[PDB]
């Protein structure tokens, strides 16, 4: 029922900030530079339509950086993550999380006329320009298979209906939150990823609680960790590495 | 339903004393001198009623040093963080545990008349100054969504009852204990902080385990890890971290 | 009731690339001739039809490398694994995740009157040579033993009918996704190794989604770590590896 | 209803024997007698009755020796911490596991008419001299809260018969095993710790599986990681640090 | 009910290829010759009947290397462990994962009129000589105690009636494995250790898999990590560290 769009790359990353202090000047300064060009060469691809990119600092000590990549294939993930990993920078860069995903897309008015991946409202869900708002928040989730409260065991109208109550109160928060969708069953430990963006980070706090007392997010929601994060201006990079 | 304040940071480090010992005197010393700088800056804050701030050691090996910022904002929280991490005796505080939340306030009687967020006796709620007392104690917490123990399928009537327990256990430590109650859905792992303030660290024994006899707590409560500490001023620093 | 073929070992690493890059070229590239060198025994073994072996690139930070080695006895696992670990690139090839299976065959025509080990198109599934498909994609599973789903506490009839279905969902990807189930209970963590193999990545997440849909995965399946890859030919070593 | 005694530290650390032995002969010397110095000052402490530690070692990896620490406040508890920590033995005890608790007593014979406080039959079990018994045994417990099996929806009446069962079972090794329980509800991460002392390590294993036949065992008991050690007399420090 | 024997340390290490392949080579020959002059010890011990131990290498990332070891006393234990790592050798044999617990016997005829540590039939399975098998499997496990699935709720007769399908299973492998069972409850973070030896690998995968459609298994097994592996003669060792 679903439609694919770009795969999706979540890495995070934590700083060795003792390690860059002990690299000379001239080192992190080449460092900063060719880590821009690489976001440049990113700039370009979304430019064109081919890729997005988000770049967020993220709260706390999960990460301190979110790289968030969006390409047409899995072996573009893996060349996107292989050239950052061969910057100097990275080695700064320690793992500290990360997740691998497809954007689907369920909701979309299907005539069958049409193939739905040329139809321009519907590419620009499966191919999305991310967001540049001012904070970011990722959590990965399942739906429970527990019991009775088990998803995969309900019928279809009864998943549908469910999923009703869930819709209704992301439509209070139009123009307020935006949300990418991701789905990796098969391809990472959860089911799906949920990405959203706001220019303000209480909104995530709100959107999520509320959802919380639906039934599908109450008897039916597993959620993993959480990483809330603020942009990261390309302009400010120096800065933030400066030592 | 909720008014949220400021935005919270709870920083846990682990102090690697042996290399911290490598480091020349001269150099321990400029990092104490450095710190203290920083902490200074985050005190003429709280002076300001720009935000607050604690410091506290931790005891046993989950953390040594507890950082507990309240900021206006999420990017500062970032700030903070960063400009602390950037100190050279940051490097010697390896990563323990953190939490991000929002200080969250649910009572408060509401008349309609009056934005609740300029009454003073809200707003100090809100923007709490963090009591400076003997002992701290943090733990985070979500509420149960399991089989017949699921919270968020209550009515809010239930809910409403089972909280009144909850609010008649805390009555009985009026001016033993404080408790600084943090939103985290959306944010971080769990759903609430809890830190706890008192000068009798047995307080914070008694009123934990008072609590999970109410019915709200023992079937509802899901508990993270607990940290207990003792304040560190800033004139004991250069004592702490002496070698 | 199962036939039992190679042994084998998944053996995922990830690569140290800030140590690597410290190494100096002329000994980088001497330690990639001698893992090249390794490999070329295993082609040999290969065309010999005494074992198989499969070498991806992981995506995300769960893993950067997969070997993934089939072998007529678990000695012949413990030598490869130790010559590999004696080369100089495994210095560099740091754990990630490791799993120790049997190839394992319940679907077959059993006339008894033939030794199964000696019939080709047995044989050919019990000693397979591993696709050369774009990419990968490994998890481990458990049939689930909790409460009212309790997997070995059905009868013979009712396991029968539910992987009837399972079959069934299977046959809608022939020629899309070819799997290879390998036995785990009594040599590792969890019952099986489930190893998919395709030239469409998203034909993973298409089928394993559709598959947890079947109600001996939604009510029986328990799964650990998802990891995807893209294949690494010989020829592409150098080029993955170099700094 | 509880009565508090002294707050307890576990502390357990692994010896990291291959640095060690990089440390020049007269440095490690030096460092066995600095460390012997500081359970000189716990001596006098135990001697004066105003405190009382116990060190073991253990047997495994999970550890390799247990200072466990009994002291009449939690500041205390902390500086003992630090100092261990700023001599130089301690920079090869590495961390492994840690608890922080204090003396519990339920059982007591309350009349009203005097402070227990006071009382010379229950001071010595709220302020106890550790044994110094050729064995100890330490885990953490909770009391369970799952489904119909939630110790703290019970009633009183139903929790005190329980209790008498597992009372019952305790006398049975009376004169074989002593119990040290410490409450940590609201000061870690488990309800309560249980230390066990005894001369015959073989009784830890009959008295913990003669209990779990209790209900109160049985049914709600939760259980953390067990830790068996072999008293570590202060005359042999020398010789086991000897390399 | 249970007779207890020697005690058994299970010590898996893994092997730092990269640390040992710096030290210089006469540095190794001396390393191993001080390793195989300390197993010769224990070979001495075997000889005069006061311990055991079997030395396997292990498939796979959880380890490299299980040293087994029974003893009389736990103070053995502690004493073979701190001489290994006091051996050059051990400095390259990091954690990996321990198992500390005590040979226990159930089955065994009682007459009354007997000591039954003194009966030659029974002192052979409680002072063990392990078998030289070509392989061996680890794992420990716990009896459920999770709502209707209460192992130590149920009576003793239907523990007997359980525990008489899964000694039924067990016969059917008289002569191709052969297990050692050990008790930790109290000493260690499950219930009791399996050890399996069998010159057939594959027997591990069939008797385990086989046990778990036991009602015994199947409703009341809960099981830890599973650790396959090779045996190590002496006569292999300078081969295998040899780089
Ligand atoms: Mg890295
Ligand atoms: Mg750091
Ligand atoms: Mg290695
Ligand atoms: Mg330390
Ligand atoms: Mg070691």
């Amino acid at each position: 029922q679903t439609l694919d769009g770009w795969y999706c790359l979540h890495d995070f990353r934590t700083i060795d900030w003792s390690a860059w202090k002990t690299l000379p000047n001239e080192e992190r300064e080449a460092a900063i530079s060719e880590f821009l060009a690489l976001v440049d060469q990113w700039e370009t691809t979304e430019s064109e339509k081919q890729g997005s990119h988000a770049v967020y600092t993220i709260v706390g000590q999960k990460a301190d950086i979110l790289f968030m990549i969006l390409r047409p294939t899995l072996d573009e993930l893996h060349e996107i993550e292989t050239a950052l990993n061969k910057t100097k920078l990275a080695d700064y860069l320690l793992p500290a999380y990360s997740y691998v995903s497809v954007v689907e897309l369920s909701n979309y008015l299907a005539s069958g006329s049409e193939d739905p991946y040329q139809i321009p409202e519907v590419r620009r869900r499966l191919y999305p320009i991310l967001p540049k708002t001012n904070y970011i928040c990722f959590y990965p989730m399942d739906k429970r298979r527990q019991g009775n409260d088990n998803w995969y065991m309900l019928s279809m109208e009864q998943r549908r209906e469910l999923m009703r109550a869930h819709g209704m109160t992301g439509r209070k928060y139009a123009g307020k939150v935006t949300q990418i969708i991701t789905g990796s069953v098969g391809l990472d430990d959860f089911e799906w990823g949920v990405t959203l963006f706001s220019d303000d980070a209480l909104q995530f706090k709100k959107l999520v609680y509320e959802m919380r007392f639906d039934e599908v997010s109450a008897r039916f929601g597993e959620f993993g960790s959480f990483f809330v994060g603020t942009r990261l201006p390309m302009e400010n990079v120096s800065s933030f590495f400066h030592v």
